[PDB]
């Protein structure tokens, strides 16, 4: 038995994109347990402006990503030996930032100096803001997006497991653009439909969303998509570019043992159809209710205030 090396993070976590998610991955890679402080509203408010998503939505969220162990609510900003010690945390682990108060000291002076201070690197391809830009021009399909996705990204983000003997295999489907809390609500349900489940979430390809979404969406792309939906703890797999409508060659392909949606509507297939026709069909069909009402559309207008 080895020494456990317990980790700390904290931030806002307003807004959790896959930069969010890699930053969470890269710090667990650095011991054996990672721990996760939140700031309440209040809070970011004295510092900076009130959060888009409230403290309760950002606990859960942050709780989502299968590399946090566990969320300690109502974190202080700046991050203290105290509070380390508190957890019983080794070190702390932030991206590279220029942390400087307004004399020209470290924020992190304190941490740095007692040798509990570590960095992991910026994700490339994403950040609040530029995702506040994707936003604002949707609301005022070639592509914005510069991530650049590799084997390597991927291989990162995937728990790689195939089903095994015993495992109740179950498909859903869909964009998860600006994949939240709402996906995750309906997720962590479909996840309680067996003993063992393996969850496959199919991702509609950028020109399919477009389509049946309109104007700039998706904000998010398929590459960007199949990150930050494979970063959740209730996933075992992601097909990436699944058809809009759920086949007969694909249930049969994954060996499905269930099929579920949501409470948000289902919009027909091209030629009027239901895409669920297939499993409904089987008898394999099930409907689940998240208890979210949050979409894609509301993010958007609780992000942009102007
Ligand atoms: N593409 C990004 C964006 C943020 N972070 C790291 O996530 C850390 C903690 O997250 P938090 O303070 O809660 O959110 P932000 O950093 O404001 O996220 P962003 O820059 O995208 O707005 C930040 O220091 C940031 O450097 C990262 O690694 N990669
Ligand atoms: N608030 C939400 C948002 C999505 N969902 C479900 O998550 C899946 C993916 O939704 P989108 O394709 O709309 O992203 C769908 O089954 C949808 O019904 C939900 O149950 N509650």
């Amino acid at each position: 038995g080895r020494r456990a090396v317990r980790v700390w993070c904290d931030g806002c976590y307003d807004m959790v994109h896959y930069g969010h998610s890699n930053q969470l991955r890269q710090a667990r890679a650095m011991g054996d347990y990672l721990i996760v402080g939140v700031h309440t509203d209040e809070e970011i408010a004295k510092h900076k402006g009130p959060p888009v998503f409230t403290q309760e939505e950002r606990y859960k969220m942050v709780q989502a990503i299968k590399w946090v162990d566990e969320v300690v609510p109502a974190a202080p900003y700046v991050t203290t030996l105290e509070t380390l010690d508190k957890y019983n945390c080794d070190f702390c682990v932030h991206g590279n930032d220029i942390t400087l108060t307004v004399d020209g000291r470290d924020t992190y002076e304190e941490v740095k100096q007692a040798g509990r201070y570590r960095e992991c690197k910026r994700t490339q391809g994403v950040s609040t803001t530029d995702l506040v830009g994707r936003m604002l021009l949707v609301t005022k399909w070639t592509g914005v997006s510069q991530f650049l996705q590799t084997s390597q990204k991927i291989i990162q983000f995937a728990s790689g497991k195939e089903p095994q003997p015993g495992e109740t295999v179950i498909y859903v489907a869909g964009a998860f653009d600006l994949f939240h809390i709402g996906h995750v609500d309906f997720l962590e349900k479909v996840h309680r439909l067996a003993e063992r489940p393996y969850i496959i979430a199919g991702l509609h390809f950028d020109q399919e969303v477009n389509h049946y979404k309109g104007k700039n969406y998706p904000i998010m792309n398929l590459h960007e998509r199949t990150l930050s939906v494979l970063a959740c703890r209730y996933v075992s797999e992601v097909v990436i570019g699944a058809p809009y409508a759920v086949t007969a060659e694909l249930l049969s392909h994954f060996k499905v043992d269930l099929v579920c949606h949501g409470k948000t509507e289902i919009i027909p297939d091209r030629d009027g159809s239901d895409p669920y026709q297939e499993p409904k069909r089987r008898g394999i069909f099930r409907q689940i209710d998240s208890g979210s009402n949050l979409t894609t559309d509301l993010i958007v207008q609780r992000i942009i205030t102007n």
